[PDB]
C-alpha cells in the first residue's frame, strides 16, 4: 500500500535530561541504509558557537546518549551542541541545536514520593546533596498536585531545597484525595514543565465512617 520506501531517516534528536542537576544530552539518529555506530557529540554555548568540543568521552563512541554534568556549566546559556555522527569509520552526519538549559532543564532521575495523611499531603522530593551556597542553577521545583481529580502546581523556596529529601506538605485538602504529585521544575514560565511521572498517593479516606 502507499508509495513511498522511505518515510523517515535519522531523527537527528537531541534529548537532554538532567539527573540530580547533572546535564545529559542524547540523540536520536535511526540507520535505514548505512549502519552507524560510533558517533562524536560536540557542543559550544551561543554566545560562543566557535568554541565547539568533541567530547573525548562523546567521540567516536558505539553508544548514544552522552553525559554532561560539569561539561555545561552555563545553565544560563543556550548550549548549541553539533553532534556528528560517523558512519563505522566515516561521518555519516553533523546535526546542531540550540539547548536551552535555562529555559529547558529537563529533571526526572531525581527521586520523590509522596506520603498522604487522611487530611494531609506530605511531598518530599529527593533532590541531590547540594549546598545552595554554592549552586549553579537557580531553578525553582515545582509540587504539582493531582488529588481526587485536581490539579495543581506549588512552587516551595529551593533558597536550600535542592539539597536532598526535600519536605513539603499539601494541605487543605478533605478526607479521601487521591493525588498525583509530580515534580517538575520552574523559572518564571509556564512551558518548562518537566512533569515527572507523579506519584498518586491517597490518604485514609475519611468517608464519615459514623464519627461526625
Amino acid at each position: 500500500s502507499y508509495d513511498s520506501p522511505d518515510y523517515t531517516d535519522e531523527s537527528c534528536t537531541f534529548k537532554i535530561s538532567l539527573r540530580n542537576f547533572r546535564s545529559i544530552l542524547s540523540w536520536e539518529l535511526k540507520n535505514h541504509s548505512i549502519v552507524p555506530t560510533h558517533y562524536t557529540l560536540l557542543y559550544t554555548i551561543m554566545s560562543k558557537p566557535e568554541d565547539l568540543k568533541v567530547v573525548k568521552n562523546c567521540a567516536n563512541t558505539t553508544r548514544s546518549f552522552c553525559d554532561l554534568t560539569d561539561e555545561w556549566r552555563s545553565t544560563h546559556e543556550a548550549y548549541v551542541t553539533v553532534l556528528e555522527g560517523f558512519s563505522g569509520n566515516t561521518t555519516l552526519f553533523s546535526c546542531s541545536h540550540n539547548f536551552w538549559l535555562a529555559i529547558d532543564m529537563s529533571f526526572e532521575p531525581p527521586e520523590f514520593e509522596i506520603v498522604g495523611f487522611t487530611n494531609h499531603i506530605n511531598v518530599m522530593v529527593k533532590f541531590p546533596s547540594i549546598v545552595e551556597e554554592e549552586l549553579q542553577f537557580d531553578l525553582s521545583l515545582v509540587i504539582e498536585e493531582q488529588s481526587e481529580g485536581i490539579v495543581k502546581k506549588h512552587k516551595p523556596e529551593i533558597k536550600g531545597n535542592m539539597s536532598g529529601n526535600f519536605t513539603y506538605i499539601i494541605d487543605k485538602l478533605i478526607p479521601n484525595t487521591n493525588y498525583c504529585v509530580s515534580v517538575y521544575l520552574e523559572h518564571s514560565d509556564e512551558q518548562a514543565v518537566i512533569k515527572s511521572p507523579l506519584k498518586c498517593t491517597l490518604l485514609p479516606p475519611g468517608q464519615e465512617s459514623e464519627f461526625s
